[PDB]
């Protein structure tokens, strides 16, 4: 997260790390054994983190479980990063309190001018690299399709949305990939990709998890 603030611990309680030694890609809790990410984060071995604030220190909330199965949209496109949603299943249920919770899934889509959460642990600069260890937040609002479509002539597909500040300076960035942008109480999207972080007239583009409902809820009701 480009220009943002640090969200206090346990304050974004859906917020999950997925781990392979090291922190690679963020991700939310939709259920007690369920988390969302990005189907570009997908790896062998992930470990899910739970109830972090600090991921370089144990400080007494955290969860560690292991993932059983993912699965990747059968549509995933790496090359155009259409349908980048991916599911994981936990090896056991999360226990959930007041500092780990679910975060609810769409009933219908978000509108363009909504003011949403987007949290991560990735890189904090546009230029240089420094990763905090802390989490951070950033309020940004959904853009129109058509201010999406023309920061990126040709790659928007109807399964993404752009977030952000044409203007630039505050933004997602690498790190942050998977993780949540939350409006209104709500899984609105998954942080996806965008060129660079935080560039004039470059905003987020995340995943639009509206669409992708169905084809989570059936999957959770048969795995
Ligand atoms: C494909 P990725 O995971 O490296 C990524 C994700 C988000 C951004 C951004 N918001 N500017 C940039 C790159
Ligand atoms: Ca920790």
């Amino acid at each position: 997260i480009v220009g943002g603030y640090t969200c206090g611990a346990n304050t974004v309680p859906y917020q999950v790390s997925l781990n392979s030694g090291y922190h690679f890609c963020g991700g939310s809790l939709i259920n007690s054994q369920w988390v969302v990410s990005a189907a570009h984060c997908y790896k062998s071995g992930i470990q899910v983190r739970l109830g972090e604030d600090n991921i370089n220190v144990v400080e007494g909330n955290e969860q560690f479980i292991s993932a059983s199965k993912s699965i990747v949209h059968p549509s995933y496109n790496s090359n155009t990063l259409n349908n980048d949603i991916m599911l994981i299943k936990l090896k056991s249920a999360a226990s959930l309190n007041s500092r780990v919770a679910s975060i609810s899934l769409p009933t219908s889509c978000a509108s363009a001018g909504t003011q949403c959460l987007i949290s991560g642990w990735g890189n904090t600069k546009s230029s240089g690299t420094s990763y905090p260890d802390v989490l951070k937040c950033l309020k940004a609002p959904i853009l129109s399709d058509s201010s999406c479509k023309s920061a990126y002539p040709g790659q928007i597909t109807s399964n993404m949305f752009c977030a952000g500040y044409l203007e630039g300076g505050k933004d997602s960035c690498q790190g942050d990939s998977g993780g949540p942008v939350v409006c209104s109480g709500k899984l609105q999207g998954i942080v996806s990709w965008g060129s660079g972080c935080a560039q004039k007239n470059k905003p987020g583009v995340y995943t639009k998890v509206c669409n992708y409902v169905s084809w989570i809820k059936q999957t959770i009701a048969s795995n």
